[PDB]
């Protein structure tokens, strides 16, 4: 089935798709009470060792690591290894444990629940999507629609995960700006491969040359792909494990790249706070809450810390083959092999500008 955009059928699509997303809010909202109210009580349990909302914040993302899985087997000895229960010397480790078994199992049957009725919503939102997506494409934003994009999430993203600040802890300081700044250079061995040119014949020479110039543009095409990558992954996943709610991902990398650049000119630019606005602007209504515990603040700084670091490490990388890449490209102008380069030169254009425009 499919609706023109006579006026009856467009004023119906946008009613329904307020209404499931209405419906579809408050059962999330559901599902975040009832993930407070088990936090509450594991707090009690633990005799307040963490405070509720950094036992929400593990168990959600936990949730969302695990495809939304209901089991409470996912979780119970998730969260003895996480927060590390059986060490708490403070305690009745054996009540503790039948208590929390209990409360997960109560808990994740209530949350399946509700999950099984977001899918069926989710159901009707697509099948009314497709319906207008040749029609009226303008009524749905596909950038950043909560539903269409609902089962996204950055996983095995390298970068974060639930037990953080638990089980481990990433640095939240950016790398030294003096470092940051560096250009990566090579050592004279590097360049051996170049002067290694010069007692071979002609013939041989623009052989090796080609060859080289293969493998040195093949290395470059998967820098600049790793490097755009890296911010993608930063991005999607300051969205799932610190703001927890709908927005465009393609704004939010734009503004991570320009914020990587803007730092590299000031060492004194302030990444955090430009991030910390726009995700306080995304919501019109401005209605959405977010950073309200400093276990978010401490996620987003690690965050934006260890991509820029990668990021870093990429552009580095690409300096050292660049420097190679442009060494062998003098030589071979001084061969008078400039031409063999210029559909290299084009592609290391276009790959470089990947991201950047």
């Amino acid at each position: 089935d499919t609706l023109v955009n006579n006026k009856e059928n467009k004023e119906f699509v946008l009613k329904e798709k307020s209404s499931l997303t209405s419906k579809i809010n408050k059962e999330l909202a559901h599902r975040t009470a009832l993930f407070n109210k088990l936090a509450d009580n594991i707090s009690l349990l633990l005799n307040k060792k963490y405070d509720s909302f950094e036992i929400k914040d593990v168990l959600e993302d936990r949730y969302n690591e695990m495809k939304r899985d209901a089991n409470p087997d996912v979780y119970y000895i998730y969260l003895m290894d996480t927060l590390d229960i059986e060490k708490i010397e403070d305690i009745n480790l054996e009540e503790v444990k039948m208590s929390l078994l209990a409360s997960l199992k109560e808990t994740m049957n209530k949350i399946d629940t509700i999950e099984k009725k977001i899918e069926e919503f989710k159901n009707k939102y697509i099948s009314l999507y497709n319906k207008v997506k040749t029609t009226m494409p303008e009524l749905f934003d596909l950038n950043e629609d909560l539903v269409l994009l609902y089962n996204d999430f950055p996983f095995d993203n390298g970068m974060i995960s639930s037990d953080i600040f638990f089980k481990y802890n990433p640095s939240e300081n950016i790398m030294d700006h003096q470092e940051m700044v560096k250009k990566g250079s090579i050592t004279e061995d590097e360049l051996r491969i170049v002067n290694d040119l010069e007692p071979l014949d002609n013939y041989r020479r623009r052989k090796r040359i080609t060859e080289l110039r293969k493998i040195l543009v093949e290395k470059l095409r998967i820098l600049y792909l790793e490097k755009n990558n890296l911010f993608n992954t930063q991005a999607s996943c300051i969205k799932s494990y610190c703001y927890k709610n709908p927005l465009n991902l393609k704004t939010l990398e734009v503004l991570l790249k320009k914020n990587y650049y803007r730092l590299k000119e000031n060492k004194d630019y302030d990444v955090v706070s430009s991030i910390i606005q726009h995700l306080d602007n995304v919501d019109a209504n401005k209605k959405k809450k977010w950073l309200t515990h400093e276990r978010i603040l401490k996620k987003l700084q690690v965050l934006i810390a260890e991509g820029y670091k990668r990021i870093n490490e990429k552009e580095k990388d690409i300096d050292r083959r660049m420097a190679v890449y442009n060494a062998l490209y003098e030589k071979a102008q001084s061969y008078n092999l400039q031409k063999l380069f210029n559909d290299s030169n084009d592609f290391l254009k276009k790959y470089a500008i990947m991201g950047n425009s």
